């Protein structure tokens, strides 16, 4: 009964905000599990994160055990178990997507190490921030043989949310009813959004319907139109969504999409990426569920292998 | 059906903290649908819509609804629980007099429209500041169509602070704390009270616990956010479940018939149980300590034009 140690990356930015409380009162783990909170961010951000460290101690949070704030990796991952990537390079003007990718190789290189310098055998990790795909592909490949590559992955789980809730409000139903959205590939204007196995309760979604793809890819965009801000709270919600699943297990009948290691996939994409699909998960452990689909993925497996060129790997 | 929440503030920051926990469940339980109505001025018309969108894209299943509007009427129709965190923008230097006359004119209306509209029942709490005075204004603008024992203001986050700051002097763990006090008004006249807490089953502070919302925007340049949400879902979760045994909380609630001799007509903060919706003064936990509390809060009636 020792405190789960999770550390949260970013931790001084928007997402972070919205996530810790929801780590803290026990929607990750579980609401009988103590938790310890490890708070990285960028050196110059340490006094903001006392601020949110006061701040979660001001909640009076029964299963919060501890929470440490850093600007040192090697510090933030210590003995960790889970380790949501909320840190990254942001994409300002005049940036292609190559540009942002090599922002961000440094931070992961830097960070992926240190994971597997000092974090817990099997931590598992979830790359939020953007690209999150390369982000988690270069992540992995620094630690140098020393994660699990079934134990990296990256969160396509906010725009899976994103369909079922969409599919949900065009046919007129509660979203607890919808169930089976797939994200395949990238998360990036090339994700494939595909409701083709999606049901309500269990009847085929396309059977309740009396755009879709265009809607789930600019939502982001539709977002900062409305907010002047991108997504936060709803990003948290997703990154302890993908956990949480990953971690209790995805309920009967329920797959959800995350984006995991390639090799050995049952679709014959090629190995060595983190690419998006189709997921039960049981025992703490992703399954990738077969028969969902081919030709539908070859413009997001070639962005991903374009990125991972980019990313020197 | 679901029950119906109104958030108002609903385009700053606690709101947005706060939403999201409400939709999850941990306001009214792992069973209860929530259709939430978010008000704030039509100037935060946008900032709403895009509040709603991510609302949606959480895919909360317990989320029956949400409906944006800058028009209380709209917002408070049919509604159950109101959390109130707008509140009038406090200016540069602005008299306290000029202050609580213009967050009388936002609580005289949105009482005027929660008496219009709202279910008979219905079940205030009231965040944003001048917290007591605030909710007083709200409760006597119904004009009788508000019971007044379901108007309070939230000292709920005092009582946290005050909970976590002796968990850390005592070095325990802060689920081993209870019973903590906040006395009074949500201002620096808060009276913080550790006489009657409990440590497991065993029986500077002040100046910490009534600095804390300073030290927090120091640290973080902005006030309390997620802190004060959290402690408004435990205000509204904890009257409605129910506070378990041996346990009382800060709220601010009216002040009729209360066991501490404090005057008639307030809204204070007093130590309660909960049950099923209802508050009860815990009594025995006390005077003189209060005069200057209860003097401000009859200034601030008078000065609310109360």
């Amino acid at each position: 009964m020792s405190a789960v140690k999770v550390a949260v990356t970013g931790a001084a930015g928007q997402i972070g905000y919205a996530l810790v409380p929801l780590i803290a009162r026990g929607a990750l783990l579980g609401p009988t599990t103590p938790v310890e909170l490890r708070l990285l961010d960028i050196e110059p951000a340490l006094k903001a994160l006392a601020g949110v460290e006061a701040e979660l101690e001001d909640c009076a949070f029964p299963l919060l055990d501890k929470v440490v704030v850093t600007a040192d990796p090697r510090v933030a991952f210590d003995g960790v178990a889970i380790a949501i990537m909320c840190g990254a390079f942001p994409r300002k003007a005049g940036m292609e997507r190559k540009d942002l990718l090599e922002m961000n190789a440094r931070i992961f290189k830097e960070q992926g190490e240190a994971i597997a310098a000092v974090a817990a055998s099997d931590c598992r990790v979830v790359v939020v921030g953007n690209p999150a795909n390369t982000n988690a592909l270069i992540l992995l490949k620094s630690a140098q043989g020393k994660l699990n590559p079934r134990h990296v992955t990256a969160m396509t789980r906010l725009d899976h949310n994103r369909a079922l809730s969409l599919l949900a409000r065009k046919a007129g139903v509660p979203v607890s009813q919808v169930r089976n959205v797939i994200i395949w590939g990238n998360h990036s204007s090339t994700q494939v959004p595909d409701t083709d196995s999606a049901v309500i309760g269990t009847t085929p979604a396309r059977e309740a319907i009396k755009d879709f793809v265009q809607v789930v890819r600019g939502r982001g965009a539709e977002i900062i139109q409305l907010r002047g801000l991108s997504s936060a709270m709803s990003a948290a919600k997703a990154a302890v969504d993908h956990v949480h699943d990953w971690i209790h297990g995805t309920p009967e009948g329920v797959y959800v999409s995350m984006g995991v290691y390639s090799d050995e996939n049952p679709y014959g994409v090629p190995s060595g990426l983190i690419f998006s699909f189709p997921c039960t998960c049981h025992a703490g452990e992703w399954t990738v569920v077969s028969g969902k689909l081919k030709q539908r993925l070859a413009s997001t497996i070639a962005e991903l292998q374009e990125e991972r060129a980019q990313a020197g790997l």
